[PDB]
Order: structure tokens, then sequence, then C-alpha cells
């Protein structure tokens, strides 16, 4: 019959695209590898999430549940496999989470059938996004995540003005979930991320202090916080790590991304910076690196961006924008990065933790003027000429 | 000559342009059917609207007068044609209207050779644009546009605050168009909409009032309003019919588009939804449908949009927008709707009545929360692995 | 061995970039022509400034600089080439000053080795940008630029206000600059340039009044101020030339571009214009002329655009933006055309100093409203359409 | 496993090749329609013929069984369904026929799973190929082939030499195949087909006398020969009904096609015409008409090719050659002309039996001169100008 060809064809370009092999792109920087194809984007979720395939019930075989985007994903090595903690957001704006798993990390990444069902916490949220997984020593899996409400401040027509919160859930399975009380705190916190390691004997987490829900006012970069109870998650003291900067490309906000690789020489960070421009705020992602002994001292600051948006990056739902909470090392030392662009798809770039730590430690820090870039440039320059010649 | 040649390569050129055969696109959800080609562009304005043809007067053969955009456009079907009331932008800012017809409503769309003149009403405008046409049981074919001015109230410096008003002209030829008085409201208004039968003996409008030029402030969503005499037209009751929601498309604003398509199951409406976002705003297309004992009644909310922007829509002068204020519905069902992407160009989508109900009444309606929308999607999922099992 | 063969590999892609022959596009309106490729982009920076070449200290031979953007550039006839002072943005986010030089104009630009070394005034700037060049009548080159600090009156956790100053420069070689005191003023100035001629035996200044960093609040447009001593500039008097109206392309605000061209007809003007959309600021060129007699007076006003971004032009870190701050017009009337696209990449355009005039001369000036735009159009309309019968 | 995962990625690369929808080619001539894939390539035979799907017997996953060309098919309307009945050579160079199936006639073709077992006649025989469908008044469908043998004649080392003899089987089911006697006549013969009716109650056969196996030498075009018993086949008288001719299409040899198909007009044929030049032979499709009344009597002639090589149909393994041997009109006039091109592909090209007779009877006849086919030009020439005035 015409359906049931329609269905089959559906569901057979729905193959070719998961399939697809996966290219890096020949030019880069030598630092970070692009790939030619996003490893998820809308299109990647179920034909069976989207269309009733019923023809009873759905003759003209339309979509009965649009999928918008598939973004901001959390990341982990998972019993052999590469697993993504995605972002997707529906045609109705809200998101949810959802698991993917790829068996090589850069391409074949699939949907489980089913979405990640997250209880409530005591006051419920509208909205939860960009989840942080942690396998944390003490044997759970970790997600911090922002869950998000209405704010019952404002006032009349105002229904934009909201709150977040960073919910806490956990989980052996990423199946079954434990949801744990929203952790307690003076100011709203998004970008709250679960440090892999007791410190002191206490759960230590990243946090991202702001004085609004989009705006962070007085708060002054990513903090750190050490936790006695992750099941009742209360901030006591807290201190700023990495600040930001006037004309840095962290001027405006930034946010520990997903948490920290553990290496020789010290913790391995990934965050992004936020300014404004004339066409809006202005995401990049940017790396630093914090001490073993004390993960709250600064090692390295290499200046600038890690990575900004390039060609289709550039476009989306929020343009202009690069962000990522998720990553994972091999034990052979190869780095996978996921990071979704203008929080519309997501894409893999690979590198590896002697490339990204090189990368930190050589790339000179910033001394905040022209001059100071001027000079710096000056010398390497002077450097390759005299090689060169 | 060279430059007689030069003249019947751009007219050769131009009529290249016109007669280009549209293509539906294949890749769809089976709702709408989009198109390769915009039926639309600055490009398809007359080459006698934009280059002075006289040797003797434009001897290099430059353009005069610069087209920069065809977008937000009524429709009409007209004496067997498809016609858009196309706003047309000037390289001066300034926007005016004009007429395209086609034979088929997909392609081959070309404008009359004069544009609409449109007489100012007592306070002359600076700004006309966003027309809606209503074909009237009165036997008047009526436009219902945004006349804009600045607002003289404004400080030193201020050349940007306007004021918005509802403009009121009707015409039986779309040639001589009578301009009746602007709409009496207040507060400010803009996508005003004619609904094409009398109600309790009295016009109807769709109106959506708000309390600044952008911003909506108090106004609450898309309104309705009794108007007894459209000659003199001033609105007294009014009441909301769909309403703004946080977290949903519609959060910020949101506006009729063309006037509705009456159905054996009600009126069925396309109206456009905005949010904010790091990027500015955001605009999308949405359905819903009303009563047709009482067309104030809601009896059809969708969850979510139903269009928004897709590949080369993303990007124009205004992007990220979808914008409608026109569709034409054949006598056999098929629907025609024109949208505009990024306040630049125009496009067509296409689907049948039967196709748009089907949306309307199965899509699950939002129950706004992320919870809410993952127990809607699990049932989908698990009717369909049972199906496909 | 595999290091030099990746080092040959850089520098040989390198130069097959920086040799590609630049085309122009066909289609075009009879004033500009456009090219196919940017003359520059950050690719272009030397391999040199970016990688360390020593397989000692880079051994991956990663990028130590990153280079963002080659934006907004001054530009000027140099020893018979074509020379652009280039804005080079770094991946820190901070910009400097680069000489480029072209043989034809149009492409095959190289950076000179080194950047320009520009001293600090007596009090240091953060960040330096969008130098405009004058060949002045007193044997100077003069570059007037953007010296950019943070606003020391800002509140607790503000690090983006800032104040812009107009630093002064010059150089009889683009290698030593010697650096004047920063531009005394009442306001903020930004876009200030300077003429090339003396005017009443004093140095003349094009200038852009400024109650803010990005505001203009009360400015009203491009300004004009006689200067006694280029070595101590102070403005006292000060006239506004180009002025803001509401509802054009120079809305919100203004500013010269490059210094003007002098004409047998006048001095030609190209600058660029600002207004407020739904997406952010949008920023295109425009033309206007003053007299030979007295430069404060307009003679030519063209409504609206000269150029607004069209294709890859709309996008890149501050897309929906075209900038010009240099161009250069050869002894036979070629005028090539500097400008950068959405703060990313330098473009080139050619027209003629005949062809520029004519479009500044007969392109109908703005009568500000809907139905004058109208009535011009359907003026041209008539006289074509007898033309063509 | 990765096996396993390379197996499911060739299972659904070939699904979506084979879903693949065909779209028409909108350049045409006004008499046929081009599409604009082939309706078969090699690549579409099964995965499971090519490759040994077991891991055990075939662990690198490579093809056991490599597949040349998919060419020269016969066709029939089957059960609701659109058949070819394909010429398929293996890399072996031996061809085999096999059924393909579709739902459209355009787009969808699969092969049966597994080929046509064809029984030998007495001489077994090398290779078979090129098969004409009729299905037969008598309620059989005959396939009317070439069965090729080497010819030992030969002198020493000539292992090129070879005879081609008509062979005949029949079926009803397109499984089971019954093989008949070889075609006996006193020539070599290929492009035999079986004429659909009785005539004066004996079976009719489209001949080809040939001398030699290449060569036609004294063959003076398509034969006519009745045949008492089609079990026991045997030609005795043979009449030439569509020449040779100097200086045409069809002046080195030529064909029938499909069986032709019956019109009101007449009987309908399509055959290939070949001719010699500088790169080798040269084979393009014709048309003609027979009478209803008396079938050997030739009532339309237009001059020239019908279909030539275009594009992509001029290159294969035996490049600038088309070839047809199958067609199906549907009861709505609608025809599938499935053609071969360059020995290596198929193809089908749709029409109507109205256009097609159409053009048949007003395509001017040849009048075998430079001379001749001027004075037709002009004339038509003469007609469209004064029309066109
Ligand atoms: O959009 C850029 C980045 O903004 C942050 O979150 C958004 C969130 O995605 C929206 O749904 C909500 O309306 O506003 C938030 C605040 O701007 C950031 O956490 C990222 O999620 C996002 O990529
Ligand atoms: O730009 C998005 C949508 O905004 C609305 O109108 C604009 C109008 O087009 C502008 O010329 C003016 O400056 O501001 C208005 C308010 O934002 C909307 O009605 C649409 O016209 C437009 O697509
Ligand atoms: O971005 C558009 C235009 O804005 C102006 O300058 C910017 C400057 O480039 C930024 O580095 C700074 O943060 O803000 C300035 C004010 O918006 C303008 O002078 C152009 O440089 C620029 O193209
Ligand atoms: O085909 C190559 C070249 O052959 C010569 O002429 C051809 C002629 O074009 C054919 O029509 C005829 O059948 O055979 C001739 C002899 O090969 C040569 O003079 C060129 O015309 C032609 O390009």
């Amino acid at each position: 019959s015409l359906f049931n060809d329609k269905v089959a064809k559906l569901l057979a370009g729905h193959e070719a695209l998961l399939m697809r092999k996966n290219e890096p792109v020949e030019e880069g920087n030598g630092v970070i590898t692009r790939y030619r194809y996003p490893v998820l984007t809308a299109a990647h979720t179920p034909v069976f999430w989207r269309y009733d395939l019923n023809e009873e019930t759905n003759p003209f075989l339309m979509e009965r549940i649009g999928m918008n985007a598939t973004l901001n994903a959390g990341a982990i090595k998972w019993d052999g496999k590469y697993l993504m903690l995605v972002r997707v957001e529906g045609a109705d704006r809200k998101s949810f989470f959802a698991v993917a798993e790829s068996p090589n990390g850069i391409d074949n990444f699939r949907f489980w059938e089913y979405p990640v069902t997250l209880p409530e916490d005591v006051v419920p949220a509208t909205n939860v996004y960009d989840m942080r997984l942690t396998a944390h020593e003490d044997g759970w899996i970790y997600g911090i995540f922002c869950a998000e409400r209405h704010d019952d401040n404002a006032p009349i027509g105002d229904l934009s003005s909201a709150t977040a919160t960073a919910g806490i859930a956990r989980t052996k399975d990423l199946k079954n979930w434990e949801r744990l009380p929203d952790l307690k705190t003076k100011s709203q916190q998004r970008n709250v991320v679960l440090h892999p390691e007791f410190v002191d004997g206490k759960y230590a987490l990243y946090t991202r202090p702001q004085d609004g829900f989009i705006d962070t006012g007085s708060g002054g970069g990513i903090g750190w916080a050490l936790i006695d109870d992750i099941t009742h998650a209360e901030v006591g003291e807290e201190k700023i790590i990495d600040k930001r900067y006037y004309h840095t490309i962290k001027e405006v906000k930034n946010g520990e991304g997903p948490h920290p690789i553990k290496t020789p020489q010290g913790w391995l960070h990934l965050a992004h910076g936020v300014r404004n421009c004339a066409a809006g705020l202005r995401y990049v992602l940017y790396m630093y690196m914090t001490s073993l002994d004390d993960p709250t001292r600064l090692i390295a600051s290499p200046a600038g961006y890690f990575m900004a948006p390039v060609g289709e990056e550039r476009i989306g739902d929020v343009s202009n924008v690069l962000f990522s909470n998720g990553w994972i090392a091999d034990d052979d030392g190869k780095v996978f990065i996921y990071y979704a662009s203008s929080d519309t798809r997501m894409h893999v770039a690979t590198s590896t933790i002697e490339r990204l730590v090189d990368y930190c430690l050589h790339t000179p820090q910033d001394g905040f003027s022209s001059s100071a870039s001027v000079e710096i440039l000056k010398n390497l320059i002077e450097r390759n000429l005299r090689l060169m010649k």
C-alpha cells in the first residue's frame, strides 16, 4: 500500500541518516579536529517519537510531535559506548533529556527508544536543561542541570521573568533517576557541575552565582563550593576560581561546561564565555587548568577562545553560540568534545589530553590590552623569521 | 549598441527569474510542503521600477531606486488568479504595498506594473505595512494594515520611538483604494485583521492590544472586537481569544496572521508567536481553531509551532523570523500559505484544509512543562513500539 | 620528516589562498561591482603569526596565537600599491592594526610581516580600532582611530561599560608611528576622521558626538570641527553636517567612513547608518556629497542605502553589518571600496568617480514617507513605460 | 560487532538507494520526459547477490560475485505492477535474466530475490540476452532473446567469432520458464520479437536477418515472418518492413525494440538504428507505425531519431548507445519507455500514446538530403515567423 511504502521510506531514510560515516575536516588549527557532520540534529530523533505510525489514527502520516533541536548535551563513557545526555527541545518549546549512544564517539549516535523520565523535586519545574553527568567516586552517576520556573514576583503581563535553580538527580543505569532536593543557595545558579572526587571528604561543586535569570550582575565568575551532603545540598562557602574580565571572551558571563578531566598536569577545564555585541550575546568556548593539589588554584589561563562558531555553527535558533557540557576522554588519551552550535544541533571535535594540555600551557596568557597582544605576537614572529631563514 | 544589449539582457534575465518553475521539497513533516524557491524576492520587482531605461538620462544603466525586500504579504484569490498584496521595502527603508499575481499559486508571480496608491488618513503616516486582505460579505475588499508615525512625546535625539495605528482601506478592484479613518482604540494596535462575516450584524476585528510600539506590556494576546461601523471604526468591548503563555512559542507576544479559513470543523487560524533569546526576538508560526457557533471560543490548540525558520529562512534583514499575513484556500481544499522569512523574502507552503484541521485536532495540546511533554511523548512511543512489533 | 612536510603544506596552502585571483560578480546594480571572494579573512594572516614553526617548542604544530577576524580597514594608495590598514582581532578579543598590500587592489593582499606598533598616549588604552588614514597636505599620514578603555564609573560587576576617545597618530612610512594626544572633547567620540586639506588654515575633523559608548543619545549625526593644532587637538565649535532621520537607514546612529574623495562636483562621502530591529543593530553604507566651496554644505543626499549586506556578508561575529573606513581612488577615476562584513572579513567593491557621483546626484532624495516613495517610483515607472512602448 | 554494523550499513544504504524518488527532467522536447535518475544500475542488485553475509566464510565482508551492468530490459505490466525483465551482466561477462518490479513505473524497482532460471535448448548457449516479453493472445508470456555461442569455424586463436540465434521461452508466472526450440532460420538473427496477435491464424515475428554476428551485410532491415507453430518455429518467407537507408540514423543496421503498442491509428513501434563513426558504432532509438489492417505496411516514418544519448547516457561500457527492448502502456494512455544507456544502466522516459502518435504522424518524413531537410525547415520557419508577427 502507499501508506506502508511511505512508512518504510521514513524508516529507511532515518537509518541512512543515522548510519552516515562522519569525516574529519582537514583544515584545522592543530589543537582540535572538527567533523563534517553534526553528531545529532532534530532529524536524528526517532521516527516513532514524531509520527503516529498507525494508519487508522494518522492516515495522512503527519508528525504528531515536532522536534525542534538537539543541543547542550552531557556526555559519559558507558559500558564501552560513547553516550550523550541530550537536551532535546520539542516544537512546544519545552526541553527534556534523552540518552543517545554511539559505538565510536563521532557518528552513529542513536537515541534510546525512550527519553529520560525525571521526577520533579518538591516544587515542579517548567523547563529542565543542560545536564552535566558526573561519575562520582561515591558510585553514583549525578546529573546536575538547570530547573527553570516562572518568577512569581513578575508584574502583570510579564510571562518571561524566570528563576533558575540547580537540579540534582542521580542514577546507576541512566534509566531510573532519583531526584534529590534542588541546590539551596543565596543567589540564582546555572552551570552547576559536580567535581568527580571528594575534596576534604566533601562533595565539590562548580557554581556560577548570578543576580538575575540572564544577567549575572555582581557574579564574578565560575565558583567552587564544598557540600557536606549531596542529598541535602546547600552552599555555605563559595570561592571564585575563574573570573570574568573586561574585553575578553568572558566579559559579561562565563560558566563551567562539563566536569574537568584529570591529567597528570592538573584538572583540564572546558567552559563558555559570553560578551555582548550589536547582534546580541556571543558565546564561545575556552579552557583553563587548576592544580591537583588544590583544585581551586589556577595553573593555566591560555588567552582567548578555544573554539568559536565556524561556518554552519554560526546560525541557528540562537545564533553566534557554541556551548559544551559534555566530553569524554578515553584511556588512550583521545578526547571527544561534544559541543552544541546555536542552540540547535550537536557537534563533535576530537583532540588528545596531550594536545589540550599543550594548548593550555603554551598559548600565551592574555596581557589584557592591544599593546600587550602586539608584543606577544611580535615575539613569536621574530622567532619564526629567524627560524625560516 | 552596447547599452541596448545591456537593457535587453536585464529584461531577459528578469523574465527567466520570473518564469522559473518551483518544485516542492520532498523532505517534510506531512503537514506542510515547502518549496525550493521563494515566490518573491527584491530581485522579482520589475526592472522598470529600479532602472531608468533611457540612455540619455542613465547612460551607465544603474539603478535609480533600489528595492530591498519583499515581505509580509496579504493574499487573495482574485478573478481566477493567486494574488499577493506584497509589502515592498525600498532601499530608502520605507515600505509600500504592491499587488503580485500568479496563475498557479507557487510560481510565476509577477508584480502589477504600478504599485498600490494608498491615500493618507487625516494624519499622515510615515510607514505602512503588513496588510491583511478580507473579502467581506458586504462586497468590499478590506485591507487592514499598520500605519506608523514618530512618537511626538519622544525626548531630544530620540528618532526611533513610534506609534502604531490600524489603518483601514477598501477597494473593489485593488487599484482604487478608499482610505477610511484609522481604528480608534485605547491602546496601540498592530496585527488587526477583519473577520469575513458579520457577527451579530457587526464587523468583527481580530486585535492585538499593546502598551508600546514593540513590547505588548499588559497585552494578553489576540483579541476580538465587534465594530458597528467600519467607516468610523472604534473599539468598545474587546475579548482575548488566544493568550500568551510562559515558556511557549508565544511567550512575549503573538498576533493573528491572515483572516482565518472557514471549515466545517470551525475557523482555522494562522498566527505568529514571539519569544526572546540571546540573539533577539524569535518569530514562528502557529495555528488554532475557534467555533463556528462562537468564533471567540477556542476549540483546538495544538502545542508549539506550526512552522519555524528552516535553512535559508533563518537569515535576512531580521533573522530568525517567519511571518504570515496571507493564505488562499481553493474550493478543492488546497491551501497556499504565503509566509515571509527574516523580513526579506516571500515563500509558499502548501497543504490542504483536511491536513491542517487534522494537525490542529491531533497534535497534542501543550501541558506546559517538561514532565508533561515527556508523558505525551512516552504515550506515543509506547503505541508505536507495540505497532512496530 | 612528517613535521617538516606539515610545515611545508601549511605554507603552500597559505600561498595558494593569498594568490587566488578575484573575480567580479556579474549580477549587480550598475553602481558598484562586488567580488566573489573577500580580500582578507582571518585565514589570510601569516602562518608565522599563528603557529610556532619550531618542532622543539611546538612538536604537535598547533596554533599558539589564534586570529579571529580581519575587519574595518583603513586604506591608502602607497608607493604604487593598494594598502589596507587592517583591524585584526585576535582570539583574545583584542584588536591591533596591521598593514596589508596588493599590487592590483582586488586580490593578492598580503600582510606586512610585522603588524603596527602603536605607542600609547598618556592614558593607556585597552583596545584600538577602525583607523582612517589621511594623507594630509601637511605631509604626514594621519591615522585617526578609536581608543577604548573601561569606564571607571561602572558599578560592581560591570566589566562592560566603556569609554571611547579619538586616538591620533601620524607616520611617514606606516612603520614608525608617533602617537599624538587623544582628541579633547566634551562628549564621547567614535568615527573621527581627518579631512585631507586645511580649511581656513586649520585642520578639519569629521566627528560623531555621542552621549554613551554605544548609544549616541542627543548626538545629531556626523559633525565637523576645525582644530588649530593637530598635536594638541581639541574641539571648540562643532557643526552637524549629515543628520540622523526617523525611518531611514541612519535612524539610530551614523558615522563617517573613510575621508571623502575630492571630485570636480564636490566632496564624495561614504558613511554608515544604523537602525534597530528585532535581531539587534543593522549597519549599512550610504553616501552623500558636500560643496568644494563649503565642505560643511550638503549638495547631494541620495535616498537610502548605497550598500547593504548581501549573501555571505549577512553572517559573522556581528551579523547584519557592513562597515567601511577605507577606499582608494586612482588617477583614472577607478574606485576601490574596502568594506567589512559582519565584523569578520574584508571585501572590495569597485566603481568609478563618475558612477558614484551619478548615483549621488540622480538617485532621488528621500521624501521621508511611504506616500512620497510611491510617488517617486510611479514617476519613474511612467517614464519607462512610455519609453518601452 | 563491527562486522554486524557493516552488514547493517550495507543493507541500509541499499534500501536508501532503492527507495529514492525519481524526478522528471523539466527541460525536454515535449515528446518524451526524461528522469533524473536511472531506474536500475549494477548497484541496485541485491546485497545478498554480491556479498556472502556470513562472517565465518567472509570475515572481510567483500563481494564474492561482482555485478557489472543492468541493461537492455524487457518490460511488462504484471498483476498491477511495472516489471522489467533485466539483462544483468556479471563481472564474469556473462548475462542472465532477472525480474525487477516497481509499484509506479519510474522508481522503487526492486529485483525479485532470485534471478531467472532459464533451461537450455538442445544446444547449450554461452550467453543469453535482450529478452522481449510478449503477452500473446494464446495465453502465454513469451520471451524472445538472443542465444549466443562460439563459432569454432574460426582461425586458430579466434575466440571472438560467435553465432547468434533467436531463443524462445514461455511462462505464465515469470518464475517457471519452458524453453522451446531455438528459431530455425537461414541466417543469423538477433532482435527477434513476437507480435502479440495471430495474423491469419499464425504466429508473427519481427526478425532482423544478418549475414554475420555483428554486421548485417545484405540484411535489409526489420523483417516479418509468419510461423505456423511457435513450439517448432521456423521461418519460411521473410519480408522487410522497415528498411535501412544511407545517411540516416539507421544506416548500418536496425532492429525492433519491444513489441509494438496497438493504437487506434495503427501499430506503434520503437526500434534502434545504428551508424558508424570515428568512435565506433552509434545507436539511437527511432519510431515507426504500421497498419492495423496490414501490419506489414508502413503508415508513419518520422525522420531521424526519437531519442539519442544525452548527458550521462553517453558514457558507459559501450558508449554512444541507447537501446530499448521494453515499454509499458497503461489503460489511460501513459507510456513508460525503458531504455538502456551505453550497455550499462536502465532509464525510464514517459510519454502518452497520443503524444507518440502525434510525434510519428507530424514529424516530417526524411527526404534523404541536406537540400530536402532545409526546405522542410524553411517551411516551418516561415509559418512560425508569420505567427510571431
Ligand atoms: O541561549 C544560549 C544559552 O542561554 C542559556 O539558557 C537559556 C535557555 O536555553 C532558554 O531556554 C531560556 O529561555 O533562557 C536561558 C537563559 O538565557 C544557557 O544556559 C544555554 O542553555 C544556552 O545555550
Ligand atoms: O521585524 C519583525 C516583525 O516586527 C514587526 O514590525 C516592525 C516593522 O517591520 C519595522 O519596519 C519597524 O521598524 O518595527 C516594527 C516593530 O518591530 C512586525 O509587525 C512585522 O512587520 C515584522 O515582520
Ligand atoms: O559591531 C559593529 C560596529 O560597532 C562599533 O564598534 C564596537 C567594537 O568593534 C567592539 O569591539 C566593542 O565592544 O563595541 C564597539 C561599539 O559597538 C563600530 O565602531 C564598529 O567597530 C563595528 O563594526
Ligand atoms: O567525425 C570526425 C570527423 O570526420 C570527418 O567527416 C565525417 C562526417 O562528419 C560524417 O557525417 C560522415 O559520415 O563521415 C565523415 C568521414 O569520417 C571530418 O571531415 C569531420 O567532418 C569530422 O569532424
